[PDB]
């Protein structure tokens, strides 16, 4: 049977809450061995090893956990046939993309979480973790980058995003769609990501103890320049704009960032809008102000790639090329 | 024929850009008479009156325009059989909700914009404005609150949100769905909003020259408390959290706002997640910290209702009741 | 606590496999009392009683079970505070709509099923049933017609359809959306159906032992007229076209359905297309030929209405009327 | 500039009404040269030439046009840099897939249609055709099989289907998603189909004047076995079940299709359900009875594959093989 490492970093997948019929619970309170023995059917398909990395709620997720994650995956590559990370759903789309860029293992890394806590009636997490292990054990799952397996679906880490607050089917690759579906412990893969991933990137976090500070401002009607101004005062290496429509800013947030761009801050335009590209050659001359268009990458996902781009260069056009490649 | 007032505040619906096959253009550069005479078929269904309110891009939209808007609609109620506001698509979901709460006209107010500029090949705006006028002229459209009519669909202002950056079909009511569809200049309405709207609210902007400052922070991995802290320094009456999953915050953004709640700032939890409620009785004890759960209202939409709630009260539980009613 | 009767018909909610990990199962081999006792949390929210009506896979559902279900609900109406129907998912949309039109009872009738068998890991049916009892218990569910509760979502019988073959979230209201969502045993209803339903209809099945024969024919490239033909020859009372696009016919089906319609068969043009209305005033002169446009009714839903419409009149214009009203 | 041939078949792209405001029209009454000349921006991006193949409404599309189209494309393959097929929207999914399997040509074949007639206000077809010439001109479109370009979106012939009766955005890839999006004449391709296509298939239509007869039968509550029966009796070569749920049959259709399948008719179980696979290993012993599971192929797509599969073998296991591969 395939040697699958489970890496455990928390999430509702490992959270409980008194009544099976109450929505009240705590993230990251259950250990990796409980999870594993809660799904005895893993024994039949994998030689699972549990390792607890942290035990937090992914709302609390951070760079440290990311760096600890890439490292341990990269370091433990050749002692196992695939990895599975149990993770909170709230920021799984970020970690998954982070790992997607920083992991150099060709072998299946798969993230998985659960929208209902383990004490819930009809809890999602057992079958989630089952199918995630299945995915991790499929030969075909190799060389497709970091995966999220949720609700019977294999999603790529680049596009996977959380579309609903509570639905078990919340995870969806909302622009290019999923890679394959899971029936009966078998996957028919029909799609594979075309953007460069895992081993095909230059990113290398091996020797890194922290990441270039990057923050996110939201644009709305009458948007305040105060969030933006704050981040530059504090010397942020990067601001990602959560812009309106095709990545537009408010007048004040525009000027602040237009300045910031001329004074060394990288600025990437993305969109609060849930699907679709932030394009160049629309209403904002990106070359003129030195901005970068985030493409299909929503804000938080743009934040991930900004940080890792920043650890190569500070130049608007080198970054844009990285948004067009990765 | 029905006396329909068009109110013009800008948008791509009134923007152009050299080549019909280039995506480069300027918002708010075309006047209301050009728009009207660009769609001669309005003459057959309405007695249209054009009035230019401003001529901006809705990325630049603000409170002044909102207040000018409600007022003129409320004031001109009884000189016309319905209104239509031409608006940029970027923040139409906000204005539409604003108007939804502040307008006291039972008569059809309908917003409309276009995702392709008027010089574009196969431009959306003609037919958009046609069908919006149709909507404004339908008796059935009365008493359903402020409407967005886009891509052959009548959407309520509360739920209407912009789901795509570029698609002409971007506007969708992503939790409770549309109210009716438009075929052949006729609408079959099947749905009407159940939340209190227009005349059934207490909001009254008649005598108001400004609105309680409210801002939006975004939560992500390793979120900075700097945006939040900034807004409280400056004495904001309200912060809306763009939280992860079911409205969760990062540890730092949590504490800052937990403080802010104890020191007079209203704090409303919403979600960056595009569909679904921010619920109470989930992972965050709202009563304990004095927070308010934004419900199906995304951040920007929560911002609208926070501002207008703030002009009644500063108390967490009176506000929550307004999020549950409106 | 309310009194809630469960009319169990079968399906996968009541199906079984030899495995929680394999997908191979048999529908409706489990009694009603088993379903009730595997969800003892029902006790906190209602006084439940389960009666077995049939125990079939809903792929085999037929006119007799519907006549049984309906009158049984109308008859036993004031012995209970609410009804929950366990039912297979395959034809549930069809039953829901049928009870939607035939149920003269003024109490919540809620349909529920499962996509995973009860033996299956993370089986959806314990919590489905719970949520369906909640919906059927909530006083606010009255006056919304026959209802379907799947994946934390309350759906109207008219729009509800199965959008996916395997996914737990298959059931959606693809045109007008859901009536309400369910969190922590509570429903935030924001919507009600506008087409008249339940007691508002003239359809009285209480003396019928038998429904007009209505069959359905698929259109597609190079369509055979053999099925149309074979239904006319058995003197079916009505035929529904699952047409292409907006109710369009393949030329030999058009000939057969047109002749048949002059000779007294009713024929409805519906569409194989999964969302959107089959409208009038496109490419087919419905009035010329005696055809009825289905509207948003898909073929099998439109068969439900058409059957019930044939019990009132055999007149094309009058069936249009019903098709515009119910 | 590339050389792009346009094989025009008709549809609404080439349809006309008496009005830009009314919805009443006739499909395919406009010549190819008209289409080309109403979009003179084609000049900047290609050397276009339009040949008229037929001028039908695609609701009337049939096996002969497909045989014509296919060989004409294979024959005229190296006279051009690319092909664009104008075509009605109703059966376009069916043609696309057919050319997907039959086109041995190694150049972009792109299908395009319109949902609004050319006379209509904000008609979608000028820009559709433009975008289809872009797609057919882009060198990056090679090696992705026969393609469909609608609403700024490049879709693979296999997954693409018409999800809505009237909306300009009807065409989606409902299972695996789009191949690429189109902005400002440019395509960000992030995906390619994995099922083998075009030259990768053993289907050679180049000497066929005639395709195996394959019909389609709908399942629904109380289904008539009359259509199945009537197709067996005309010695159809194959039958597709538009089943309920995951390929399920109504009992009398099951009997008829099972007997027919032992007697040499091939029968595929597809599904009326608009998304998701008709899988094996659920409720039907496909192997026992000689049935083939369609997978993600919907009935009409599955008829395309089944027809072409009948030209290779009459053997159930071997048609499964094709159904797992193409
Ligand atoms: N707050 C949780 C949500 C979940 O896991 O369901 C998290 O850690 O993301
Ligand atoms: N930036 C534009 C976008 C549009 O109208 O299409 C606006 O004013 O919202
Ligand atoms: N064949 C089953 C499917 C299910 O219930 O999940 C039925 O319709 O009974
Ligand atoms: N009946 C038309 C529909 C369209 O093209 O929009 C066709 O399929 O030809």
């Amino acid at each position: 049977l395939p040697n699958i490492t489970i890496l455990a970093t928390g999430g509702t997948i490992a959270g409980g809450g008194d009544s099976a019929t109450k929505s009240n619970y705590t993230a990251g309170k259950v250990g990796v061995e409980n999870l594993v023995n809660a799904v005895p059917q893993l024994k039949d398909i994998a030689n699972v090893k549990g390792e607890q990395v942290v035990n937090i709620g992914s709302q609390d997720m951070n760079d440290d956990v990311w760096l600890t994650l890439a490292k341990k995956i990269n370091t433990d590559c050749d002692k196992t046939d695939g990895f599975v990370i149990t993770h909170g759903t709230d920021t799984m789309e970020e970690t998954a993309y982070f790992l997607d860029l920083t992991v150099k293992c060709d072998k299946p890394v798969v993230m998985v979480g659960a929208m209902r806590p383990s004490t819930s009636m009809s809890a999602d997490g057992p079958f989630n973790l089952y199918n995630a292990v299945v995915t991790a054990a499929d030969k075909a799952s190799a060389n497709r980058g970091v995966l999220v397996v949720m609700n019977d679906t294999v999603l790529d880490g680049r596009d996977v995003t959380k579309t609903n607050t509570t639905d078990v089917a919340t995870f969806k690759s909302v622009n290019y769609g999923p890679l394959g579906y899971i029936h009966n412990g078998k996957i028919d893969y029909q799609r594979t990501p075309a953007r460069k991933h895992t081993s095909d990137t230059p990113f290398d976090v091996s020797k890194l103890n922290e990441l270039p500070k990057v923050g996110i401002v939201y644009n709305y009607a009458n948007a305040s320049d105060l969030p933006a101004k704050a981040l530059v005062d504090a010397g942020y290496d990067g601001i990602v704009s959560a812009g309106v429509g095709n990545g537009n800013l408010y007048k004040t947030v525009f000027d602040t960032l237009a300045t910031a761009a001329k004074n060394g801050t990288a600025v990437v335009r993305s969109s609060r809008v849930p699907t679709g590209a932030t394009t160049q050659d629309a209403e904002v001359d990106d070359a003129k102000y030195g901005f970068v268009a985030s493409g299909t990458l929503n804000p938080q996902k743009a934040r991930v790639l900004l940080q890792l781009a920043l650890t190569q260069t500070k130049d608007p056009q080198q970054i844009q090329q990285i948004f067009n490649q990765y």
